[PDB]
């Protein structure tokens, strides 16, 4: 038995009382960009119900070309019009640099990744930087609200940041 | 006011009962690659608890360079050793091709995006394809288990797909 097995076990209970199917587009027309950090249950964090929001999470909550891609699809095909960015404190990107990280994998693997680790030092500065990354971007344009916050992994609180 | 606003309210009542902080590395040493789809509450779907699992999401659960980047970080930095891949039935990715989408964007903006929109026509198949990408990828290696499932939006049951 692995943890994949346990989660599949857990799925049997969830499926017992699943009610659906709900309609495809987000019923509150909002999309969240979050981090993949294990301490962040993005749904309970904002009281999201099923069928309501799009949630997008990667390492560091970095607005990547996959995040733009996702977002662009989200607005243009499933009619989202709000955006919430969510970095957080004690995030796992203020501990390594890109040069360090790639050299690491280079030693083992023999090659460098083409992609960019996208680490950053200060989380708050990067909520700013990530907001900007969406401002300038020409494909995520259909939104009437774009605000980015910082999740306090010690307290559960959202602290907005000004661009 | 807005949904962002409503969500923040909900965050207040979350931070009341919140117990933390927790340690960084996912306590059950697993990662999940999921879709951004509104109808998928991945945590409740696999019985996840705060601090256990990395959750990675995007449009259509595609193993883009972002997902590899996040997986390589998740494993190399925070020691995750199982991967769950998680497509689903009736995904937005099914109802368009890439060329059309980039075109629509151009006629609207004047620009073709640089990224591949990454649609697919068969969910069950592209699980194998997504599994196949991680398999042959030289930066996602430390994992012991790799399995892929299809979440059924109408029942809530997973359906394991095999390579
Ligand atoms: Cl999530
Ligand atoms: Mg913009
Ligand atoms: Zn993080
Ligand atoms: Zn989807």
């Amino acid at each position: 038995g692995t943890v994949t097995d346990d989660y599949l076990a857990n799925n049997v209970d969830y499926a017992s009382g699943f009610k659906g199917p709900l309609p495809m587009p987000p019923s509150k027309h909002i999309a969240i960009v979050a981090c993949m950090d294990a301490r962040l249950d993005v749904y309970r964090m904002l009281g999201i119900k099923e069928g309501e929001a799009h949630v997008i999470r990667n390492a560091g909550c970095v607005v990547t070309d996959d995040v733009i891609r996702s977002l662009a699809i989200s607005q243009r095909l499933l009619g989202t019009r709000e955006i919430i960015l969510l970095h957080h404190t004690d995030c796992g990107m203020l501990t390594f640099t890109d040069d360090d990280f790639k050299r690491a994998i280079q030693d083992e693997t023999g090659i460098r990744p083409t992609w960019s680790p996208e680490s950053y030092p200060d989380a708050v500065e990067d909520v700013r930087q990530s907001l900007r990354r969406i401002e300038v971007n020409p494909f995520v344009t259909k939104h009437t609200s774009l605000r980015g916050f910082v999740f306090d992994v010690a307290t559960g609180k959202l602290n907005e940041v000004t661009p």
